[PDB]
DNA sequence: ATTATGACGCT
DNA sequence: AGCGTCAT
């Protein structure tokens, strides 16, 4: 009643770069541009590893972690480039600093959460207030919401794309109250305009074009991302979430997609995140834990309270090579040549970022896979990073791991190795 | 023979 | 600490 939260407290957006190694090697050649493409990763294997695919591509099927000779095969006439190599592996420099470039062009609407190379959450509670202030009960324009979809408009008593898109618009719009400044529809619809203008700047200033959620919380503005893509913007208000998630896969929430999701599924024997409206908090704790429990069932509801981070830059810099089948590294020349070029791109890294950004790394992370084992990392051990040395990180990673040796031969190297892996952790402010 | 990342939860 | 899960 009216002592029950609705969630509606946040303006939270998520922003979510279209494509985004397809679009900086597409602003860098041209030739590119408008056409089916896709980003590679080395090239002897099978015409190399996709990793990203232009929507023109993916029309024709093209998927990530397809094989570029097996794409070739679907799309004949697919463009491709290559991640650049350095010191016999890939160097993903370019796209990182592609993304410093739309980092900071969010910076300048609000505090964001850097989610991932490309993806961005954005608080936009208070800049929603100050934006009500200087409307003052003026009514929003269609015109200021481009590219903005309302989830589950039109609805109710034009068989083009656009044509509906606007159709739902102005049922959102007609059904507006601008006259109240803390009704969460219209918070809602605010963020909305500051995104498309946040997502116009992106643009402008770097060329890359992105799609964007806008809803209460983070899952769900993630989830409204997702819906219109590409070079779209997404609201997903709280109104409309028990007829968006009665048909939805559980697997589709951020956080479900994987084993829990799973059990979700089997444990209670249902397909969509509104069928979890049935169950007790104490039930889902019961199957799922304490924490997991309670963020079931205010999830289902739409109400999550995970806030956004301030936090532009990355935690850890890290640098990883795998080694598969006959590639395995199986002697120490070998071991000790892989963690030394790896060791070189760290300190690389890790010099620039001490320069930019004041902050030293502490920690230094050696991780290790053995052939044979399913798992990702086998053993991982730390040890200090006291210098940004290539050749004593190196050094110490091979010291912290050398024991992980079977061989009684001390220059070989067994069981093989099939990923080497060193991180930088524990920063403290230089 | 996907590969190269990166954040966070558990114990 | 070291391992696992989930995600771009
Ligand atoms: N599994 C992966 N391995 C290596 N690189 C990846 C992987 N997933 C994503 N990337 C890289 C390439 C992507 O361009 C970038 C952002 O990924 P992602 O958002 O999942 O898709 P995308 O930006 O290519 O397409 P979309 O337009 O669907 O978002 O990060
Ligand atoms: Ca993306």
């Amino acid at each position: 009643g009216p002592h029950m939260a609705t969630g509606q407290d946040r303006v939270v957006a998520l922003v979510d770069m279209d494509c985004f190694f397809v679009q900086v090697e597409q602003r860098q050649n041209p030739h590119l541009r408008n056409k089916p493409c896709a980003v590679v990763q080395y090239k002897s294997w099978k015409g190399g590893g996709i990793i990203a695919v232009s929507y023109e591509a993916r029309a024709f099927g093209v998927t990530r972690s397809m094989w570029a000779d097996d794409a070739k095969k679907l799309c004949p006439d697919l463009l491709l480039a290559q991640v650049r190599e350095s010191r016999g592996k890939a160097n993903l420099t370019k796209y990182r600093e592609a993304s410093v470039e739309v980092m900071e062009i969010m910076s300048r609407f609000a505090v964001i959460e850097r989610a991932s190379i490309d993806e961005a959450y954005v608080d936009l509670t208070s800049a929603v207030q100050e934006r009500l202030q200087k409307l003052q009960g003026q009514p929003i324009s269609a015109d200021l919401l481009p590219s903005t979809y309302i989830e589950g408009l039109p609805q109710g008593p034009t068989v083009q794309k656009e044509g509906m898109r606007k159709q739902g618009l102005f049922q959102w719009l007609d059904s507006l109250q601008i006259d109240n400044l803390t009704s969460p529809d219209l918070q809602l619809t605010v963020g909305a305009v500051i995104v498309e203008e946040m997502r116009a700047a992106i643009e402008r200033e770097t060329g890359f074009q992105c799609s964007a959620g806008i809803s209460h919380n983070k899952v769900l503005a993630k989830l409204a991302c997702g819906l219109n893509k590409p070079n779209r913007q997404t609201l997903v208000s709280h109104g409309s979430v028990p007829q968006l998630f009665s048909q939805m896969p559980i697997r589709k929430i951020r956080s479900l997609g994987g084993k829990l999701g799973a059990s979700v599924i089997e444990i209670l024997g249902i397909e969509y995140m509104g069928e979890l409206t049935q169950f007790t908090e104490s039930q889902l704790q019961s199957h799922f834990g304490e924490k997991n429990g309670s963020w079931l069932y205010a999830m289902c509801r739409g109400i999550e309270h995970d806030p956004v981070k301030p936090r532009q830059l990355p935690k850890t810099i890290g640098c990883s090579k795998n080694f598969p089948g006959k590639t395995a590294l199986a002697t120490r020349e070998q071991v000790q040549w892989w963690l030394l070029q790896l060791a070189q791109e760290l300190e690389e890294r890790l010099t620039k970022d001490r320069n930019d950004n004041d902050r030293v790394a502490t920690q230094l992370v050696v991780s290790i896979r053995v052939q044979g084992d399913k798992r990702l990392s086998s053993l991982r051990r730390c040890c200090a990073l006291t210098r940004y040395d290539a050749h004593k990180m190196s050094h110490d990673a091979f010291t912290v791991i050398k024991n992980c040796n079977t061989s009684g031969i001390q220059t070989e190297w067994s069981p093989p190795l099939t990923m080497l892996f060193l991180c930088a952790t524990k920063f403290s402010a230089s």
